[PDB]
């Protein structure tokens, strides 16, 4: 086994969802998923076949994010990865449907952090994602206080709780 | 230290393979049940790796060639709390959203039929886990304009999935 | 270039562990709410930990024991946009499915009360991931037929979560 | 040539009923097994009302006063596919996306303490389907910036659902 | 406010399910739904587009069970109405799959007993599902004997419980 | 006997109306958060028919306008625990599956812009339920091959919700 660091650029207004689906049919479903969460919604999606001619598989409505989508594919090298990339919506506005989505198994992260794909290589042309390292560790414990403009960012800013 | 060691999991022609970790005794009879009432013939085994008590693979089946390959894949895997499930007569697409719902099943590793193997660590005597999977081949290249038109149609017109 | 670190988990009696990864710091209101609204009189805590900006583990209780267990873990694992839940009077199978559907949360490694240790990358310093879970012990044999009456009998006649 | 008739519901202090249309006879094991895997020491009774074949009210319970209640609305309403549970120790909320999801559930009338009646249709002697529910009463104002900072406290302070 | 009782043909080896949804994309989607559930299902579906063109919309892979989508929403004739006929599977095999298609908002039955709609007209060309009549009555409360023979059945012969 | 009332609902150019049955108070808040969170735009306004005790119409909104559209509907509709919501910049479809997931959410009347009438039966004084909606016009007609192919174009074309 190698692993290796696999680096995701996020330019800013994007977000990133890296998980696992299968069958071809994951890029179509996929496309769905996103186009009907969000009107405005700009994304790119792409899908690794695991087998046949394995292809990297793509769908998008934003050029910027086909490209992305694509080359993070081609980056992780791993079957049945998928790659989405989003311009005017957060992964919350999307992220269930994705999860519900039969094709999809799992998801490793939702985020616009500094972010590290782990792959592990177990021989030429077999690769696997073994985990993510999404941000960074904790600098301390949150105060009374930490707490206060939090709850009031989620009320007075993204109003998002009440 | 730590020891990673690599499965390869057997995939009978015509079975998929669902590899998942769970909790609970109850896993058993509720993924037996999510699998029997999802399509009419389905023909499936499943295997659980109970992990304290008796620390037993636990396992239902209507097959019992597929009963099999899932015991010996949690037999080789031996990893607490994981699940095994092989599948004749359906797809995972027709199985995999109640898979996720059974209450037990905290996460789902890999469904395929692709060349597979499982990253499994094992840190002490006993003590394994489920590090990842190797889902079939890396990539070839990028799908094409032409590529897209011949799965559009194999979506539409071999598969019928999509209109 | 990658450093593989082993966090064992503490669960004293009458605890479940809930570990995962979500994003977001929403996180832990929703979370709150998904543990309280789920069953009356659990009682709990969770930590998360916010992987940028301030950078902390933030949390909510309504126990001030499950609360520092939670914050202590989340201090141990020390890994961006993981999330640990403390539980008593609950079983996770009473939260889980809540969990699940809590749209900053993308998946959990373990729900359990079993000796578990939580396997942690670290590729720079401060840059930490969740690689896998070893949750309890490998299996000790196949059930039989007798084991599977015991297992049936237990979910029939003492727990009576199947008929 | 369809009357209406008005049913009653009576609802003691501390129980909930929800009442709804599902169909196939494993509706009531897989609603027993929805309630008792929600919550712990959830108390309830379960009712179903088969609508082929023996035409028997089915019924699973942990009490008997909840389930003679549920047989009873079941007796009552008399329209085929109608379930009513009746449930102490947990509320409507802690045990609903559970029973949305049981495969054989396609609706759900009401969840409610309030007095309640059902609105039935009888087409025919021996044939009838539910019309409506009316759940508690019509409103009598417009809530006020000031009834709004009472609700926002009741769901902080006294229910603990909201931070 | 007249009412009118449709009676809904049931074919041996049929099942029924009658919902009402929302939006053209409703047909597509419902179709997915389906075909994706079992592989073997033979089933026709039927949507009435309630505005524009208001036509009953259909998708099948069963001419007869096309037939029989189309002539029960033509009878029903109620914006929004969705029905559809299956073979080969069970409502419970599809029945989750179609709740949560975001188009439809309600189902009111899924059955192969004798049965019937119950719609308003309020208007000519305006009308309503307002109720549905599954089977029949109770004749009887359960006996443990009864009980015991119900659970036999579940566990060995249509073997849906252990 | 029973006295059905039809209440004809405004639908501004723009906007669309989603009305539902729910219970409990804990109904406003958790609609609202459904709603600001399943869409970056979206305005709306949402109204809810407490059945108990105060019974007020209670009410969460970021648009003015939409927040009238829907405590006016409630005032007409009148029926307890009956919800409304309107938005803008949003479509049914983005939000639907969230409401459905709301604990408190026990069914669903409309989604839609088309024409509209709610079908309301008074069975005593101030005691009022939905029987049904009306929701646009009955069929003109049944679809050829010609309309088939015209509406798979919209679809893939115009909207871009189908490949
Ligand atoms: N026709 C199909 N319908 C559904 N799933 C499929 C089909 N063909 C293959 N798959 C799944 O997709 C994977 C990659 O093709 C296979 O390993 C199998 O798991
Ligand atoms: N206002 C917001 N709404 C939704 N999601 C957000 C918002 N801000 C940040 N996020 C997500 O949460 C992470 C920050 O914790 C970001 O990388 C981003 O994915
Ligand atoms: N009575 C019970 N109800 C639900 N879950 C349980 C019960 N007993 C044990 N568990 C869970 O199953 C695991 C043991 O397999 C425990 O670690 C615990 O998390
Ligand atoms: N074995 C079965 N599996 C699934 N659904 C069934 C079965 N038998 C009957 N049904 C459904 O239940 C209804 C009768 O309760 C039937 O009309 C049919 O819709
Ligand atoms: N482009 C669209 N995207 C989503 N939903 C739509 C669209 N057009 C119409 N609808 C919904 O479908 C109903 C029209 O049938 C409308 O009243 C509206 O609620
Ligand atoms: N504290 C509570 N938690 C959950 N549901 C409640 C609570 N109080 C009242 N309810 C439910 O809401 C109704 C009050 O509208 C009651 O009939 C009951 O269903």
């Amino acid at each position: 086994i190698k692993f290796e660091l696999i680096d995701v650029p996020i330019p800013q207004g994007t977000n990133v969802i890296i998980g696992q689906a299968h069958f071809i049919k994951t890029v179509e479903d996929l496309y769905e998923a996103l186009v009907t969460s969000v009107p405005g919604v700009k994304f790119g999606i792409a899908f690794c076949e695991a087998s046949g001619k394995r292809l990297v598989r793509h769908e998008a409505n934003d050029e910027e994010l086909r490209n992305l989508a694509i080359d993070l594919c081609k980056k992780i090298a791993a079957g049945h990865v998928f790659v989405i990339y989003i311009r005017n919506a957060w992964p919350i506005n999307v992220l269930n449907a994705i999860k519900n989505v039969p094709e999809v198994v799992r998801i490793f992260a939702a985020t616009a952090n500094p972010l590290k794909v782990i792959v592990a290589e177990v021989e030429p042309e077999r690769r696997g994602v073994v985990g993510v390292v999404d941000g960074h560790s904790p600098l301390g414990v949150e105060t009374e206080k930490d707490r206060e403009e939090r709850k009031k960012f989620l009320r007075e800013v993204v109003k998002y709780k009440l």
